């Protein structure tokens, strides 16, 4: 039971309500612990290691090394684009769902864990409405900086790089997904740019017919007026502020540029540290309207030895 | 615990190491007390929580002040709909940024509040509200009224619901006066379902937002959000997103409907006591506009519904 200081309580007893329905009714995993699917001619595993919403659950991938499978990282050893012109994206959240899943990049290997505010493992506060996930070997390395009286400076927010299935089809937890790209958007918080690539599954039953953002709304009607509106809002009943979406929203080229750009931040992050290693080793309402454009690249930032890589 | 999902993955369902708890009940506002005493529009009222919230027959009853005595009466029938001050009274059901699913039952005793249940259990949204939202007294979507644009429309068959687009959150059966800025409608399942914008009186910005079109230059984004919440706030359990019409209602039109509602209101309660002594793809339906009929004169008032 809740105490509220005030006469009227709360029993908080879950058997009489729907809670427990709304939030797990609409889960999506494989169908056993250890499984095995082919992504780009190749096989590779995933394995769900203990319980959810246990403290120590994780989402393990291995690949196919001979008679054996040999532990691999999901940002590092997963292609970012397939030999069909199509990229990978990574399944942490699906349709529907509110348990926040993210790739960790401070565990070995990467694993896919459970995300943590306040010392207590994090749930959304409401239904996301589309496949979430990140894409492999993309990185939004705060060392390169952005610009816009005097300059506003933005950096990235320091994890791979955000990306939203619109099909209607759930995925599952963990899936390796082959996605076309569409558009992105972006959300500019506490100074950092915040990328979200909004793509399609390769196997929806409109993948042909949609190649741009303007083409959804004739086969999914409002999923790009929803997409803005939810991520919009989707903290404001702990933050009590509505998050900042810049106007600009980019098309598909301006998208698969950017996945580039961002995988070649993945490729001087990953020579800053080795060199890093053999060196110590042996209203805000118009702040939307911005327009934002590289500026420098800090030579004093300092890769975060903390990232686990190979 | 564990929930079943007929696969080899479990879920050990142990409250105390997440979140959830504090997602749906941080932002939980109540009156302090048991009976609390109020006063709308020059009357004196009390309020009165009866049991506790998440049993099965918790229920917020309300009273009037009849001299010498609080006599029962109902938030939906004896509430003043227009205050003399111009502004609307809006009974608060949802608080701002919770989930509980309240609703006026109007087939209770005095309509009492009560929480509404899905498929046998307590019902909770899946998403947070973002503003306070209750029901106008005293106004009904009568379903003797049929709308056209062919394709016919009817009411919602319960009383008119309000949104506060006010920063502050009000309290769990508040009974507060609003200014009313405009209106949007739902299309679902072939009856409409109107949702009236409104402003609390005691908002910031009150004076200075008097259209759906003053929300953006204080309140960002609001009215964006306001079609999106109710676009897909059941999409989890309905796999499909509601239509909402294309035409919003400025200031005007829907004073009218609310007053053309009150005029419904005004007219099962007359309808009911004359049947009582005788004994003895969708786009388009998006974009299409909405306009009135006949009265369905073979239609007799449900006599579920409690009247005093």
């Amino acid at each position: 039971f809740i105490e509220t200081n005030k006469e009227l309580k709360i029993n908080l007893n879950f058997q009489n309500n729907n809670i427990i329905s709304n939030i797990f009714s609409n889960i999506n995993i494989y169908d056993k612990i250890s499984n095995i699917f082919i992504n780009n001619k190749k096989t590779y595993m995933l394995k769900y290691n203990n319980n959810i919403n246990e403290e120590n659950f994780f989402i393990s991938y291995f690949e196919k090394k001979d008679d054996n499978f040999v532990p691999i990282s999901p940002w590092h050893h997963i292609d970012l684009k397939n030999d069909d012109g199509t990229y990978n994206m990574i399944v942490e959240i699906t349709k529907y769902n509110y348990i926040k899943l993210e790739i960790q990049l401070r565990e070995k290997f990467n694993v896919i864990k459970q995300d943590k505010k306040k010392g207590k493992l994090r749930y959304y506060h409401n239904s996301i409405y589309w496949n979430y996930g990140a894409l492999p070997q993309t990185y939004e390395y705060p060392k390169h900086i952005y610009q816009n009286k005097e300059a506003l400076l933005f950096t990235g927010d320091n994890d791979p790089l955000d990306i939203l299935d619109i099909g209607s089809a759930c995925l599952k937890i963990g899936q390796v997904v082959p996605v076309k790209i569409l558009g992105a958007f972006t959300l500019i918080d506490e100074g950092e740019l915040d990328w979200k690539i909004i793509a399609i599954n390769k196997e929806d039953k409109h993948y042909e017919d949609i190649n741009s953002l303007s083409d959804i709304e004739k086969y999914y009607p409002h999923t790009l007026s929803l997409l803005l509106e939810w991520f919009r809002s989707y903290k404001m009943a702990d933050t009590k502020k509505l998050n900042l979406i810049s106007k600009q929203l980019y098309d598909k080229k301006e998208s698969e540029d950017l996945i580039m750009k961002t995988h070649h931040y993945y490729l001087e992050f990953r020579e800053d540290v080795k060199k890093l290693k053999e060196e110590h080793s042996k209203e805000n309402n118009l702040l939307e309207d911005i327009n934002i454009t590289y500026y420098k690249s800090d030579s004093a930032y300092k890769p975060d030895l903390n990232i686990w890589t190979p």
